[PDB]
């Protein structure tokens, strides 16, 4: 018994990401592989495999099929890591077409009715689907996942919010490039160089990220969010995957960073209490010498390759300051592994059937 | 008429801007290329010239030569940017042979007879060698400049720390290869990575900003210094020459990015002052679009190429806090040309006979 | 008496070796940058300055005016870098208003009437202006340079074929990013990869050369230039600029590899004769060690930085076939500096204005 | 029925394949990781694990021990990829002792009795061991593999030599850095440059080739070995795995790229009829797409990941000659999986006992 997923975008740097994995899924299957320019080619003859292995065996000769719900009659679920602009009317028409759709796209990340669900952090969210079908009068759903430069940020801050009076964080990124897809990046803005990506890409960061705590159910009360100060400064690099995050974070009272880095060891969620499948055992992995994570040898670290953030080089700066550094694979956990596991919480919670 | 200098390690990667800058130098020459390796060969048959241009055509016949002081007796001035180590016991034989010495490495950073000097910063400490040579019973001296990465912290956070109430400042830097030398970082440590340097690293980058602080001549007197907190994250990447440091700035008190801007912009020290020629007439260049300073393409900027810290993204991150990022030429004003500047001071002031 | 020099794609990776060059050149002026996108705006605060130095303090205030043969009255030259399909009716256009143009782009490169110019190889040709003029009825003209790939095997391929009774070049290229112009090669297909350009690329290389050489004046006469075979296999890596091949020539009948390297080293043109100012001294510059010519380090060679092709690595294989390496600047001697180069030729001659 | 291997630089990049293969091997056991500088401390905690996925749980928790033969009375192989200088005498010291070892190391690659093993190219040549074992007076042996890049043109070559009368081929080869070990090559050879290797390591590669084509068993019987004219002209990139060879092949007669392609497709060897597990199926792969293959997405190709020369490119240059690429992945075929595919050889012929 398993569930029949499409995946739009399948070609993509992110759409690659949900093949692997799904094609190694106990329950939902790879069936249906959606695109536009190369629609009736083979899967195997077009993709860019800008990933660990080859294309899955069973994968390799399936033609890419047309994006378009009337096709779908036997696909039970629609994950959809399509271009902004382009990725809010195609699954408003799959949701309106009654699927639970699981977005990596940005244009319904601030949707008060829809879900910008990292799982171990606010899973309660999901129950806004309620609301979102009887509001928005459809069957379907429609459900993101945040900005993985926004994720690789919010799970360690989140874990820290929840249980410490933390009032700022300040962070640097250094992305890889296959955050921006294909085309993407061209090499010569990462050649020997250092690619900032702008306020407005600064800005949006802090913007997820404030969404993902607001969302977060604290041991503490102070602070409020709203006097809480975050900053971003991002910048993209020839690195292939897994965005490098420093975070300098503030609290408002004398706070020990052995503390705070046990709290990180011991950080979990629902998804593994429920030992959901593509739930980490840890996901956050906490590292304990001065030269780790770096991104070659930790972005694939973990019981589910790619699904951990790794953390390491936690130190105290001043009594109300401390230091730590991030990585997150950034189409993995940042997004399809991240999707795939909210698909599980929402079977697991009864809003996908089996 | 000329004033005669050697450059010990001339062949390595600092070395080769002494001889890059001091060939274009109005009243100092590289009259002595020194090593150890290539003793007896022509500089231009064996250097690694990896910088802009040519080997200079003047310099290229000319031979390695010992690095020994009795050898030496035409010499006027010594550059040293020695490895670690060798370099404390070499730079006092010449010191103590009668030589001004002007060095790069860290074995005397911290003497606290010697200055570690940045010219538009503390350029009074220079009075240090007045006492160093009583102490040490000798007519020559040592002075040094200070490690590139701090270098780049440094002058912008000198500017500010001069006319406003700062009391932190939190990094992130992401450094060039050239400045780890020839080996150096090992290929496969940047391809597909990035390299943390490590908290010794980290801890030193911090050690030699605050002795470079403690010696700026403040317009305000608060905070002290000893209040002040810094945090360093250190890394290198797979770029030539340029160190990007991104720096988040907290003040005691409400701090306007506007003011601090104006005040970075119209920052110059006694080195513009006296007009030497190594001098650049914007010591910090400010940049206003949201995706500069970018290394390839700024790490050479200025009047003086290379001689500039260039500085953009100033930001307001809260009432007390700002966000900037600056790029330093680590191998030009963060050592040869940095160590050029300082003779010129030197000659000015007498401390190196004309 | 200044030639004042009209720069189509002003703004590109071509266009900027126009505006550094001419910003030196003893009588042809950069006078008009021409552009469609950012017209109206100043020349540096959009290019992007993807080559030695800065921008030049004088050309950096100029706007960026519109491409089009009615504005230029002020204007003696076209130098067209345009990109493929757009440049052949444009340049068609300026010579069909009075301008003589030298063009980059491969739209003309196999009209029967337009010379296809390497100064060093093929000066005469640049008589077919007369009867191209004839024929087209306008009284401007068109000239082109060869693809920059092509350059490279084809300057010392014209000094061997000259002199030697070669029959055979197997070529093997390994070419920068810069020659795809920008956006160009995205960067996910140069990290920790190689690109093949593939057959269509392989056979303009080989195409382009074969022009060239039919129209070398020998000293010999065997074999025939229908029975020389040739071949190429092109691809890019993550180099900025620097096109570097590897060529294994044979010959019809024994031929030392000592003598083929003294006709390269000894290798002059009409150019050196007449001595215009954009030619080298040594179009070819060969070198001796057996880890040389390296891109970094040798693409700026020569007495005018990267207008010689260097090539080194001469070694007898068997009786009848030997290897050599060469490195060409592809976007200085392979575009730019060759037209500049074709500019200086057609004055010389009279061909152009004054 | 498991055989104990001992890997001696268990650490190194080549150390790190025989684990990673080994710890999925039917029947030889890792069992034994040898070292020096880090004897004591656990597998997991010191190695640099510069592969696919992460070091396998239950190899992470070895020691390293001593390299000592008196230590390792249980071992039954002795996989020995150590750095030429050091492996000569310590191979010798292994085989003196008893040991049967399978060296990846220069040192005895050109002894009379010591077979230079390509498992698919010359099996046979394994009988060297009696007369080895008769004039060393050892009980055990020694076996190598050859140099990497010298199995990505000889494994394609071989196939063409052994049923074509090939006379030449002139190759070129862009090899990736993890070939030269760690810290192996500089950063500063490679980023923005390509790194020519030179003539030793030019000629060793040939040298090599020659060694395996004279034990060819051919089906034709012109040219003789001794009249076939090789070149190659070797560099490095910044690549991580994988050498990527582009080879002119010559003929004495007509020969069409399209029946070379047809032999190239169906090439299997003995290791293929013997059926050994680490025998891929398809010895080389060849591709059919003009861009392909690419060291990314091509390295780990095969049911074998690693294990297949995937061959692409083949065109008709003239009527005797024609062109292919080559992509080897060096430490998997190159290296340790080709030592493993020996060890299964010997194992199969009696030579090494279960």
């Amino acid at each position: 018994r398993t569930l029949k997923a499409a995946i739009l975008g399948a070609t993509g740097l992110v759409g690659i990401e949900y093949v692997r994995m799904l094609s190694n899924h106990p329950y939902i299957k790879p069936a249906y592989l959606a695109g536009k320019g190369s629609v009736g080619k083979p899967y195997g003859e077009v993709v860019r495999w800008q990933t660990v292995g080859q294309v899955p065996k069973e994968i390799a000769d399936m033609e890419i099929k047309p994006t378009d719900p009337k096709l779908m009659d036997d696909v039970d679920i629609i994950f959809s890591p399509l271009p902004q602009g382009a990725a809010g009317p195609v699954e408003e028409q799959f949701a309106k077409e009654g699927f639970p759709v699981i977005s990596n796209s940005p244009d319904h990340r601030f949707d008060p009715d829809v879900p910008l669900l990292v799982p171990e952090l606010n899973p309660h969210t999901i129950s806004l689907i309620d609301e979102q079908r009887k509001r928005r009068e459809w069957k379907g759903f429609i459900v993101t996942t945040p900005l993985c430069t926004a994720q690789g940020a919010a799970i360690p801050l989140g874990a820290i919010f929840k249980d410490y009076k933390m009032d700022g964080a300040f962070i640097t990124t250094i992305q890889s490039l296959s955050g921006a897809g294909y085309p993407g990046i061209p090499s010569l803005d990462v050649v020997d160089n250092i690619l900032p990506l702008g306020d407005g890409y600064d800005a949006k960061t802090i913007k997820e990220i404030f969404r993902i705590l607001s969302e977060v159910k604290r041991n503490v009360d102070e602070p409020k969010l709203e006097d809480v100060s975050l900053a971003a400064t991002t910048h993209r690099i020839a690195t292939i995957h897994g965005h490098y995050e420093v975070l300098y974070v503030s609290f408002k009272e004398e706070t020990a960073a052995e503390k705070v880095k046990e709290t990180l060891e011991n950080f979990r969620g629902e998804p593994q209490d429920l030992k959901l499948p593509t739930a980490p055992s840890k996901p956050i992995i906490v590292m304990n010498e001065d030269t780790r994570p770096q991104v070659y040898f930790d972005r694939w670290a973990g019981d589910i390759p790619g699904m951990s953030v790794v953390v390491g080089r936690l130190k105290q700066v001043n009594k109300r300051m401390i230091r730590l550094v991030s990585l997150i694979h950034n189409t993995v956990r940042g997004a399809a592994g991240g999707g795939i596991l909210a698909a599980e919480l929402l079977v697991e919670k009864g809003y996908i059937e089996k």
